[PDB]
Parts: C-alpha cells; structure tokens; sequence
C-alpha cells in the first residue's frame, strides 16, 4: 500500500518541465478533430443540396467509402511512420496532405471556383426542370479531395497518439494514463467546438464560409506542430532501423511457411528481441478480435440514439431567443461529447487517485470490461425508454421540424434520454482510454504506430459489421426496421427490440472479453 | 497449468471409500427439506380453511413469524452445536424436536384429535352463520408446534451443512465443492418431491393424509441419520473445548471495552490462534453485510415471479388427462427447482472441469459476482416481459382459475417466462454454492457452525428487508402496487417498474460486492 504513495509523485509529477510539448500535441489533436468533424458533419447534405445534385444513396455511399478509407489507411500509415521515416516527419507529411486535399471543398462551395472546376458547370438545381440528368458530378475533384483527406486523417490518427504518449514516457504508466485522459478530453473539446459552431454556420450562414473554417483549423494545426518540432525533442524514434523489424516479422512468418516460433527462432538468426516482439503481436491480435463486437455495438448505439432523439420533444421553447431557423442536426451528436467533457476532469482528478489509493484497478483490461458492462446497462435503459415512447406514440402526434424535414415525435421531453448518455459517457471514459493505453503499452517499442493502426482498423471493421447488422434486421422477414427508407419514421418500426439485441450482444461480449483478458495476463 | 492435472485426482477421487456417509447426509437433507416445504407450502390455506377459521392477515403473520424464527435460531443453533455438544448430537436433538413439534399438525387435521385438542371445539365453518367470533383459535398448540419446528429447522440448517462438508475435508476444496454441488442438488430434489406430491395430495386429497407424509419424512430422516452415526466417524469435532473459544471472543472484545486486537492480544493471554480467529470473524462480517442486498433481491424476485406467472395463460390444455380439480399453486415455485435439477449435473460434470482446466475461477467470491450479474440480467428480462404483458392486458381478458380463485390473465403463454427462470437457475448454481463454500472455508476451524448460522441469519435479514421494500413501494404516493390487497390483481398495478428497480439494486450491489471481494483477498 505504501508503494502507491511512492507512485503518487509520478502522477502529479508527470507534467514535469515538459508541458509545452504536451500542450502542442493536444492543440494539434483538437484542431484536427475539429476539421474532421466539420467535414463529416453535413457532407451528405452538402452534396445533395449542391448544384451537383447527387442522389441520397450516392452521397451516403460517398461518406461510407470515405470513412472506410479512414479506417483502412491507418495500419499503412503506421507502417509508413515506423519505416523509412520518423514519427514527426510522418505527422507533418500527413497533415500537409490533409490540408491539400481538404482545400478543395471550399473552392467547390465558391460559385466562381465551382464553375472553374469540374469542367461541367452543373447547375441543374436539383428539382428545377432538367432534360434528363447525369451521374455524380464533379466526381474527379471531389473523389480526389476525399481520398487525400481520408488518407491524411488515417495517418495522423495512427501516428499522433503514440507520439504524444511516448513524449512523457520518461515517467510511468500513471503519467501515460494522465496524458491519455487529457488527450481524449481535447478530442472531445474539438468535437464539441466543430459540431456546434461549424455546423451552425454551415446550416445557417453559408457553406462557402462554413467549409473555409476547417481549412484554417488544419492550417493552424500544421503551423503549431511545425513550430513545436523544434522544442519537442521528445526522444524522437527516428525510425530508420525500424525498417528491419518489419521485414523480420515475415521471416518469423517464414518459419511458419518453412511456442513453435520461439523454438526455431533461438537456433536461427532470430535474435530473441524479434522473437519477443512477434510473440507479443500474436498475443495482442486476439484482444482486438475480441473487442470487435464492442466496436460494433458502440457505433451502432451511437448512430441509433440520434434517430431516437429526433422523435422526442425538442425543448427550450425551441430556442425562443434568436429563433433557430433550421435547427442543426449536430448538437444531438454533441450531447455525448458534452457529457464526456464534464466527466473526464472529475475522473482524472478524483476517481483515479482514489482507486490507486488502496489497491484497485491497476490494469486496462479490467477497465475495458467495466466500460462494456456500463454499455450494456445503457442499452437496456435505451430499450426501456424507446418501449415507453412506442406505447406513447399511439396517441396524438406533434409535427416538429429539424433541418427542413417534418419529423413526427411523441409528447415526451428529450431530457428523458439523459441516463442513457450518462452511462455512455462513463463507459467511454473507462473503455476508450483504457484501450488506447493498452494498445500503446503492449506493443513492442519498435512498431507502436503499427499496432495503433491495427487497433483503429479493427474499430472500423466493427463499425462496418454493425452497419451490416442494421441492414440485416431491416429485412421484411424480421420487420424491425421496415419503414426506415428515408431520414426516418421510426414511429412505424420497433427500434426497442434492437436496443435489447445490442444489450445481449454486448452482454455476451463482456463474458468473452473477460476470458481472453484473463488468459492474456497469465501469459 | 500442470498442477491443475495434479488436482484432477482430488476432484474425481473426492468420493473415496467413504461414499456411504455422504449418501446418508444427502438423504437426511432431502427428507428434511421435503418436510419443511410440505409444511410451508399451504400453511396459510390450511389455517384459513381449517375449522379454526383465522383471518388472512392472521395466517400471513403466523407464517412470517415462523420463517423469521427459522432465520433467527440459526446462529444460536450453531452456538449450541459448537459448545456443550458435538455436531452429530446437535443434529440428532434438533431433528428430534423437529419431529415432535411437527407431529401436532396432522392431529389438528384429524377431526377427532382436533376436537380433543385446543379445548375449544371451534367448528364455526368460516362463512357459516355464527354469533360473533373469537380470535385465532387453537393458538397454544399451533404456536407451540410452530416454534418447535422452526427452532428445529434452524438448528439443522445451521449444523448439517458444515457437518457434511467436513466429512470429505480429508481431500481438497475441489472435493468440498463437489460435495456442495451435490448437496444443493439433493436440496432441490427434495423441494421438487415435496412441492409436487405433497402439495397435490393436500390441495386435492385431504390435509389429514397430506400432513401425515412430512411427519414420516422427518421420521425417516431421524432414523437414517441415527443409523449412519455408527459409520460416520467423520472426524467428529466432539466440541467440548470449543466452549472456550466462544468465551474468548468476548475477551478479545473485552480488550475493545478495556490491527488493534492483534497488538494487545500478543502481549496478553490471547495465544495467537484466538487472535487469528477473531481477526477472521471481523474480516468475514463485512462480506455477509455486502451480500444482504443480494438476498433481498433474490427473495423478492422469487416471490414476485409467482404472481407474474399467475396472470399468464396456463398451458397444457389445463392438464386435459386427469383434469386438475384445483390446480395446485406450488408447481409455479417448483419451476425453478426443476431448472436447477437439470443444471447442476451439467455444471458439476462439464463446466467445473473445463474451468479448472486452464486457469479460470479458483475463488468463490468471483462466482458470487457472476451469479449476481446473471440475477441482474434475469431481472431486466422479467421487466421487459411484464411490460409486454401489461400492454397486452388492455385488450380482452381470460378468466382462468387456480386454487379456487378466479384470476385474470392475458392471452400470453406461461412458457414465455422460461428465460427468466433459466438465468435465475444459472445465477443460483453459481452464487448459492459459492456462498456456502465460502462460509465453510473462511470460518475458523473451531466455530464453523456459528458462521453458517450467521450466514443464514443475514439471509433472513435480507428477506425481511425485501418484504419491507415491497410494502414501501405499495404506498399510494408511489402507486406501483395499489390494488394488491388480495391474492393478486397485478393487472391494475405496474409490476414491471418493480423488476427494473430490483435490477438497479442488484446492479449497484455487484459493484459494491466486487470492491469488498477485492479487499478481502488482499488481506
Ligand atoms: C458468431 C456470430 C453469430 C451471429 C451474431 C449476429 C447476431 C445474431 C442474432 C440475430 C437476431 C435476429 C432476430 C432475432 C432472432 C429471432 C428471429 C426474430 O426476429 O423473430 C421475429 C419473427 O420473425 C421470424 O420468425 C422470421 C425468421 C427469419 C429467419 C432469420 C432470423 C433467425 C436468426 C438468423 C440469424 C442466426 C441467429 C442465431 C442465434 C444467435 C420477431 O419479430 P416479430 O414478427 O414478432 O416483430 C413484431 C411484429 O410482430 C412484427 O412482425
Ligand atoms: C442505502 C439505502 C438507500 C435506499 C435503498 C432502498 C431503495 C431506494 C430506491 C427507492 C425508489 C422509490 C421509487 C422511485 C424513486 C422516484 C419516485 C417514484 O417512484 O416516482 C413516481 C412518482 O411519484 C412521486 O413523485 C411521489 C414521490 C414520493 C416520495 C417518496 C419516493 C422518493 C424516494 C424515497 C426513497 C429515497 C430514494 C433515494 C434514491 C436512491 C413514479 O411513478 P408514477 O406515478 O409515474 O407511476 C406511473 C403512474 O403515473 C402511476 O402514478
Ligand atoms: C458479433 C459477430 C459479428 C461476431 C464477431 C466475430 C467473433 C465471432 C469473434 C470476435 C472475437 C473472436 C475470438 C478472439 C480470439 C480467439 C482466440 C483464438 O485462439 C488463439 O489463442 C489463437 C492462437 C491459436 O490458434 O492457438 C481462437 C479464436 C478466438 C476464440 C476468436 C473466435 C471468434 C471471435 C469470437
Ligand atoms: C451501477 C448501478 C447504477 C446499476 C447499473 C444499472 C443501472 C444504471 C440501470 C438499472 C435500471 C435502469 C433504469 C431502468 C428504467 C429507466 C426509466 C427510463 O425512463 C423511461 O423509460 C420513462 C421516463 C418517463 O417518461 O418518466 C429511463 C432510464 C431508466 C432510469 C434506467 C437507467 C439505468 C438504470 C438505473
Ligand atoms: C440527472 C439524472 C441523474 C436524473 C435522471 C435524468 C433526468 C434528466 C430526468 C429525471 C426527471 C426528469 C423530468 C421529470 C418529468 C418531466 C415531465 C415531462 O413531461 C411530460 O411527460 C409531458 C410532456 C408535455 O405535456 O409537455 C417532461 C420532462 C420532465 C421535465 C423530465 C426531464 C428529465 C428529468 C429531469
Ligand atoms: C473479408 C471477410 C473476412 C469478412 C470481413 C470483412 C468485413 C469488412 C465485411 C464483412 C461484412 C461486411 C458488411 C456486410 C453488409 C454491408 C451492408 C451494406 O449496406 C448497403 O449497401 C445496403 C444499405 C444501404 O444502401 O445503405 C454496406 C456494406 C456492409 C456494411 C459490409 C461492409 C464490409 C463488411 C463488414
Ligand atoms: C445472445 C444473443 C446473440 C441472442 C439473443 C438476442 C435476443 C435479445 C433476441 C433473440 C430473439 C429475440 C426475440 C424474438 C421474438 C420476439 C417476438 C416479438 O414480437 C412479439 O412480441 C410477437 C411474437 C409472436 O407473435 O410470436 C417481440 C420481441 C421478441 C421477444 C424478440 C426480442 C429480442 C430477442 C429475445
Ligand atoms: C450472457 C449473455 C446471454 C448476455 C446476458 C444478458 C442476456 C441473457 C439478456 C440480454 C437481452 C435479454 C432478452 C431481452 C428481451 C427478451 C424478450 C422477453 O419476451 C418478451 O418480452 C415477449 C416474448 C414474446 O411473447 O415473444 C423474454 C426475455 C428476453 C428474451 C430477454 C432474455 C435475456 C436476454 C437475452
Ligand atoms: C451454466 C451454463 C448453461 C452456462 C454456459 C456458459 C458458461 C460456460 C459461462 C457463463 C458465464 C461465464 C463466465 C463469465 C466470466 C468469467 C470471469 C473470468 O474470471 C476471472 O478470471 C476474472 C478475473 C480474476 O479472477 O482475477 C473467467 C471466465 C468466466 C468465469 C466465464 C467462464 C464461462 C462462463 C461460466
Ligand atoms: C439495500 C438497502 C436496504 C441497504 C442495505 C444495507 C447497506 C447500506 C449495507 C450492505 C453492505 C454494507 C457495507 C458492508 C461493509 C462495509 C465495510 C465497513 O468497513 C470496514 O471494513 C469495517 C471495519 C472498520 O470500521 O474499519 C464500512 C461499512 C461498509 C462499507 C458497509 C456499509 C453499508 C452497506 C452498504
Ligand atoms: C428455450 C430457450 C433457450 C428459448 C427461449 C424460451 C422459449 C421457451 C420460448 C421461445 C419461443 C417461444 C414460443 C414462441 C411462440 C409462441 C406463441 C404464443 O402464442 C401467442 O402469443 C398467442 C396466444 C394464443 O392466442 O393462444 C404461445 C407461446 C409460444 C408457443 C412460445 C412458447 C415459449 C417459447 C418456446
Ligand atoms: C434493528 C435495526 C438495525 C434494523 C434492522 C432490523 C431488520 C430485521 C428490520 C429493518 C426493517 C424491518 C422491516 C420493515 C417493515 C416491514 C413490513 C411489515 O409488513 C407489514 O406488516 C405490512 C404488510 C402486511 O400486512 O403484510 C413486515 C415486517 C417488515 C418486513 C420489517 C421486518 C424487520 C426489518 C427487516
Ligand atoms: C440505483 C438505484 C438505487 C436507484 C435507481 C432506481 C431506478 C430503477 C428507478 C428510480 C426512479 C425510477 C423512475 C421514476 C419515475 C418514473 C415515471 C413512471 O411513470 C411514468 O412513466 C410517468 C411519469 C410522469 O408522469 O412524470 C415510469 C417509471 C419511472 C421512469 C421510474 C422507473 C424506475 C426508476 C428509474
Ligand atoms: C464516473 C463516476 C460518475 C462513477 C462513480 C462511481 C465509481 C466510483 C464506480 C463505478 C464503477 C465502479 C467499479 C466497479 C467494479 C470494480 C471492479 C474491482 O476490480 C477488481 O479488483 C476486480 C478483480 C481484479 O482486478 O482482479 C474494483 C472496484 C471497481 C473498479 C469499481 C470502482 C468504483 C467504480 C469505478
Ligand atoms: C438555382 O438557380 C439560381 C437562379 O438562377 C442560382 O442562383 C442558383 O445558384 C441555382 N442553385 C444551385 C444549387 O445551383
Ligand atoms: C362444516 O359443517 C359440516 C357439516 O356439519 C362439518 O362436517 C364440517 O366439518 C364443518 N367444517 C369445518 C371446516 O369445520
């Protein structure tokens, strides 16, 4: 117990005379998240309403492919960072590409540059009379910008977090944990700023001035990272010999094609360090595989709660002061970010010291398990609430309005959703931070970026699997989501059952995760 | 991992050339449980319908006081067993009083002996015309039999289980665990036999022949235990010096009135053995305190599920073959016993070897936690089911009939309750057995009976607290249970919310229990 007090110095003393570097990293993360959320917030609406009037399916497919690219590039971004480059040079290059690609969107917004580009001058004005129509317009430039921005975001997301973490590695895992809590805090702050401001301006001032701001944010991110480069000196990996380790992994896998790995490696030219790293990689892959369902349910719940909310009473006299023409459809997502913003400081300053006081959770795996339990509880809460709403819709209905679509909602206040999102926030502040800490901590010192990329790739796989599941339950045979052929008319569909299904899926996952967690520590 | 295979001999080899003693103990346990459940199954109905027509409140109060006495006597029964007597002699004496007291009821059933006793000859026939009426009749004899039987059951329940466990103590905790699995199996088998057979005979043949059988069961229990006494020789504690240990606990508590206990004890005449036992007692008391809410929710769910079932469609063509005049109201309780009967063999023969194979749960506390999680899941399932039933009652209703009361039920098959009871059974086969194993294992070798009695007393405390809670939510101000002024009309009350409340109470308990469990192992 007394040794815990000895470690108390590291916790408070983590941010020793090096706070500037950590601040720079956090600021860069904030700016990049703000830009990313600004891009993804209303991309569908921008495409649909733009003079290049695509079909809703086309825009949805574009966004889905963009997100998939963001998930896919991450392991490759980590490979690039750890091989043939350093980490910092990788961040700089990725952010340069990020800015270059994202630049395109505001030009497309500006009518003069819009006409100058695409060599099409497509101004069919959607519903305006037109002699037939073409397919997705402005395809070359739009796709090019999308691929550039997606690759940039994937590479930065894979490379920055281990870069920041290894910054304070001089201290202990307690210091790393504190850094990670504040990292997630900054991420959420950027998400809030973007989703609130930029969405308000885009949906209520203009796209031309709306898409301009994210470009500025990414530019400032570039400048701040570049300036901090001089004072970082954060034990830069300078990965040039790291190139060798990546090729050796194949050589270890060559033995498979040619503790089985350990026995053959010792005799051959497989000096023990590489054997240990490959063994670690094998050990960790199962853990991400086991987290896949957690990502599935997480992303599915995140998507579903928004449609649930859209059909509850919108409060606050509909913002009587400064009447909200076209109330933006992003603050609904921002709710969870608000809750995490409130929670994280309390956690970091009170709970973690308390738990570390006596003997409590010293490992991240247990924290992920706790988060999963909280997710399950939240899913049940949401199911119950949606059940009551469904019984409450059979009576009269109120014609509310969000964006420019006349939703149908029940006479139930949106605040009733508070317990769900609260449990979600608790689950996130446990799980997400524990998972990032685990990914950084377990990976061999040579290829941390690669393992972080793999982590994010598996998260993307889970998101895609969840989307597939949502499509599956929509089949007529099941009939849970049959009238969901548009923005949404959940009133006619049984979403409550879906929440319970997620709870079951999450519940089973927790038990499965516990088994693997136990096995991992033993070995 | 290989040491697990070494322990495999104990698991299979637990029942070495000593199977006769364990068989005798299990048979005695089965007979005693059968008698106890036969007594408690329709005591209220027997009193209300007997020529000594009490009021429903009077009979309910009588049963409640009887159960409370059963819970209260347990620590005192353990004290008696461990001091001034041995365990076997305590069992014999307790069963003798058990039989003596229980004998009364069949005489009261027999009209000739009924008239001979009570010196009252109360034959007012309930609804038959009567010039006024008196209070609870046959009070002296009925109360005397009830107190005798309650004290007997408390003492046997406290004394037998550690007696059986220490029988196979030559082997390891794996052997003890196997014994406890089969102990619970026998308990459930006896419960099934009683609740089915004896309840059918009582409610469908006659009380005179119905209450005779439990007397026979307790008599055979006495005889089998007496006969096995010769071959038991199960390292009988022969507690005569154990008397000293109990008085010293006060002396350790005298230091409090005169590791604080350890420091003063070493210097004084408090040889370290007693210091260790008192320290252990202090450590364990918190654990029972922490389990109190688990007992609360367990007993509350057990009671509530029956009323839930009573309003679902009664299946099986109402037992078309041999039409069930006055379908008994005990098989509804017997459902859970059936499920545990099916589960326990599978657990014992498959799951426990599998878990012990690699590295999995080696401690009972974790098993109790798992059971609690399963209870929470079952509570949520029941809440959802009751919610759907409540929405399904608003339409037409069906007048079924159980006992002789015209219940109102919804057009929903009773089988829908299967998942609830399945999860309950899983939770029981984990928790209950783990808890018995813990109580026996942690207690100092001198006073195991006392700690088992304390365990059962805390279980009773939890049951009483749960009853108080159910009364509480019935208040008009809350209105969840307002029309429940009789056998039950939950159709007009919101039972579903109550199930969720238990889930929350259970959910919080699990987190609390985990903290204490962790602290216990550390110390
Ligand atoms: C290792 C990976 C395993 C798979 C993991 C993915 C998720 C598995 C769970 C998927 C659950 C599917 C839906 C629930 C299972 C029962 C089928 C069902 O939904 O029953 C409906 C009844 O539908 C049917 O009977 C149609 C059956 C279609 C066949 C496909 C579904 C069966 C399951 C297929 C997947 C396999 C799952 C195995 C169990 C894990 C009930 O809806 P309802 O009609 O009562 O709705 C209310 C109202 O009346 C509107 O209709
Ligand atoms: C360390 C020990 C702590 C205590 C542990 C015991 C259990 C604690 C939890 C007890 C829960 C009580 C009921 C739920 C709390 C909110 C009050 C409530 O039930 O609200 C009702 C509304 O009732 C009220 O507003 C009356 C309030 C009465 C005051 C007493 C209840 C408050 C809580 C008292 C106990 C303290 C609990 C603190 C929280 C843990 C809702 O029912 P309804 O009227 O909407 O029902 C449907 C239909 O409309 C029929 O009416
Ligand atoms: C939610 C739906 C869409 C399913 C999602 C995929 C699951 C079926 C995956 C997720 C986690 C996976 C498990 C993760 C880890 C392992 C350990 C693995 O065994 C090892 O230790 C690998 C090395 C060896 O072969 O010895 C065997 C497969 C298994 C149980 C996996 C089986 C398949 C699981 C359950
Ligand atoms: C760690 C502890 C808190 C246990 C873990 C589980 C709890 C967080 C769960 C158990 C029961 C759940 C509750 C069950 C039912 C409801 C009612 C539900 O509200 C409605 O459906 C209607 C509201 C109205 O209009 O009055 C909101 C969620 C809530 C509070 C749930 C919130 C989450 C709770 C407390
Ligand atoms: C903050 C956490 C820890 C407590 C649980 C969540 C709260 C945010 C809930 C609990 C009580 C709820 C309130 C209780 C009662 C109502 C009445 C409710 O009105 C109706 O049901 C009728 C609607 C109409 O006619 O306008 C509107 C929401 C409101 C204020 C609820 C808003 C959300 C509250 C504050
Ligand atoms: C390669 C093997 C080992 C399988 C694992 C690869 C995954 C990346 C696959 C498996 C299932 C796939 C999903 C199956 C079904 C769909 C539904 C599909 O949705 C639609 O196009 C219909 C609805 C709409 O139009 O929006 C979108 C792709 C998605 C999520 C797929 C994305 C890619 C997934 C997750
Ligand atoms: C552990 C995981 C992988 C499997 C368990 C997932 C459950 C949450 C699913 C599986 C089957 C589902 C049930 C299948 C059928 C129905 C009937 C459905 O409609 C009715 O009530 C009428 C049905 C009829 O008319 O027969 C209501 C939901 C319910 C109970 C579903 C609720 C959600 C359940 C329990
Ligand atoms: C270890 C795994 C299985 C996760 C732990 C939790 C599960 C056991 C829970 C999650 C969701 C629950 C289900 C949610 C909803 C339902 C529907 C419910 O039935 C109804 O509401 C109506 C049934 C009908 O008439 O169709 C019966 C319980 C059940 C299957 C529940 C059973 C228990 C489940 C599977
Ligand atoms: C009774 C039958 C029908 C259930 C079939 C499924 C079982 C095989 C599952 C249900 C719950 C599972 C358990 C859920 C959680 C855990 C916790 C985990 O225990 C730990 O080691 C926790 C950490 C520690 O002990 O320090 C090991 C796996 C285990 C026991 C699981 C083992 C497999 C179990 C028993
Ligand atoms: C469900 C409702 C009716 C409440 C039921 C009673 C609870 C309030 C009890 C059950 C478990 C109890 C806890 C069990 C054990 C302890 C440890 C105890 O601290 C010790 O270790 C005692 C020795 C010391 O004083 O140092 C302090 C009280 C506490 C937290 C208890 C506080 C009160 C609790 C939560
Ligand atoms: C065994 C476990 C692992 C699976 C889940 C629990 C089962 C016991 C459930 C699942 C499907 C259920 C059946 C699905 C559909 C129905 C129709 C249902 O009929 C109605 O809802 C209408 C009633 C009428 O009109 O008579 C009667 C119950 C029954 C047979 C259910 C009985 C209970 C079943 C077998
Ligand atoms: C002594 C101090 C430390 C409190 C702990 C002692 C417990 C044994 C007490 C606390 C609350 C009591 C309960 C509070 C309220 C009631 C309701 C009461 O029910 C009625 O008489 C009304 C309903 C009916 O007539 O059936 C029965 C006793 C009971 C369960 C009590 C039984 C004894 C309890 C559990
Ligand atoms: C962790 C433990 C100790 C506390 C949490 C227990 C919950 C399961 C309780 C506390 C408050 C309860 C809620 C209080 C009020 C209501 C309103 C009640 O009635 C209505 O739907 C109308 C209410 C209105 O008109 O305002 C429905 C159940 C609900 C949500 C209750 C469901 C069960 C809740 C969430
Ligand atoms: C974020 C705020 C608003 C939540 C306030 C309540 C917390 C203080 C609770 C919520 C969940 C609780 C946890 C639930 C379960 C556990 C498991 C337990 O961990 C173990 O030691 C498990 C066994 C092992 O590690 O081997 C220690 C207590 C802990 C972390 C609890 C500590 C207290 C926590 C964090
Ligand atoms: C629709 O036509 C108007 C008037 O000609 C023009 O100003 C506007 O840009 C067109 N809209 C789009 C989306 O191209
Ligand atoms: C009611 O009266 C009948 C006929 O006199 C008698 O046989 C019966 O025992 C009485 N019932 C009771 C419960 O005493």
């Amino acid at each position: 117990g007394a040794r815990r007090a000895a470690a108390a110095a590291a916790a408070a003393g983590a941010f020793a005379g090096r706070r500037a570097a950590c601040g720079a990293v956090l600021l860069t993360e904030l700016l990049e998240r703000a830009a990313f959320y600004g891009i993804t917030s209303n991309l569908v609406l921008f495409l649909n309403g733009a003079p290049f009037c695509w079909e809703g399916a086309q825009a949805s497919e574009a966004l889905l492919l963009f997100m998939g690219l963001t998930y896919l590039g991450s392991p490759f971004g980590g490979w690039l960072a750890d091989a043939r480059l350093g980490r910092a040079r990788a961040i700089l290059l990725s952010l340069a590409l990020y800015l270059l690609g994202m630049l395109a969107f505001p030009l497309l917004a500006a009518p003069a540059t819009r006409a100058a580009l695409c060599g099409s001058a497509r101004l069919l004005n959607c519903t305006a009379p037109g002699p037939d129509a073409a397919a997705r317009c402005c395809s070359p430039a739009t796709f090019a910008g999308l691929v550039l921005v997606g690759l940039g975001v994937a590479t930065v997301k894979a490379n920055i977090t281990p870069f920041g973490a290894d910054q304070v590695k001089d201290r202990g895992p307690e210091a790393t944990r504190r850094f990670f809590n504040w990292f997630y805090w900054s991420i959420n702050l950027g998400a809030i700023l973007s989703l609130g401001g930029i969405a308000y301006i885009q949906q209520n001032v203009s796209f031309v001035t709306g898409y301009a701001i994210p470009t500025v944010c990414v530019g400032l991110a570039f400048v701040v990272f570049l300036c901090g480069q001089s004072v970082f000196i954060t034990k830069p990996p300078d990965g040039s010999a790291f190139t060798d380790m990546f090729k050796i992994l194949t050589y270890s896998c060559c033995s498979q094609k040619r503790f089985d790995s350990c026995k053959m490696s010792h005799g051959g030219p497989f000096t023990e360090e590489k054997v240990e790293d490959v063994k670690a990689l094998v050990k960790i892959v199962p853990v991400f595989l086991a987290l896949i369902p957690y990502w599935t349910v997480y992303f599915q719940m995140q998507t579903t709660y928004v449609l649930q909310s859209l059909h509850l009473r919108i409060p606050e006299i509909s913002n009587i002061t400064t009447t909200p023409h076209t109330l933006p459809a992003a603050w609904l997502t921002m709710f969870d970010a608000v809750l995490i913003l409130l929670l994280i400081p309390l956690k970091d300053k009170l709970v973690d010291p308390i738990l570390r006081r006596h003997g409590l959770l010293p490992s991240s795996l247990k924290r992920i398990a706790v988060g999963m339990f909280f997710v399950m509880c939240s899913a049940f809460a949401a199911g119950i609430l949606e059940s009551k709403r469904l019984n409450l819709v059979k009576e009269k209905t109120i014609n509310q309005t969000i964006g420019n679509v006349v939703y149908h909602a029940a006479d139930l206040s949106l605040w009733w959703q508070v317990p769900q999102y609260l449990l979600i926030g608790i689950s996130e502040i446990f799980a997400s931070i524990a998972g990032l800490e685990f990914a950084y901590s377990a990976a061999p010192k040579s290829m941390q970026s690669a393992i972080m990329g793999l982590f994010f790739f598996f998260s993307g796989v889970g998101s895609f699997v969840g989307s597939g599941l949502l499509a599956l339950v929509s089949i007529k045979a099941i009939g849970w989501m049959s009238s969901h052929t548009d923005f949404g008319n959940i009133n006619g569909c049984y979403l409550n059952y879906y929440f319970f299904l997620l709870a079951a899926i999450q519940g089973a996952t927790l038990l499965l995760f516990l088994i693997i967690s136990v096995k991992y520590d033993h070995h």
